[PDB]
């Protein structure tokens, strides 16, 4: 991962209770929007296409 989505994903999931799991979609979601939503939760609505994306079965899939 960039040096960008590790340091943004890094606070937006420094409060998540599954963290790993947090991390890793914050990551995958952040490489494809080039964006992470500012705080711990919420806030999705800074940048849409993180808020937008989902995964196979339909679900959001960004933390």
């Amino acid at each position: 991962g960039s040096n960008f989505c590790d340091s943004k994903c890094k606070l937006r999931c420094s409060k998540a209770g599954l963290a790993d799991r947090c991390l890793k979609y914050c990551g995958i979601c952040c490489e494809e929007c080039k964006c992470v939503p500012s705080g711990t939760y919420g806030n999705k609505h800074e940048c849409p296409c993180y808020r937008d994306k989902k995964n196979s079965k339909g679900k959001s899939k960004c933390p």
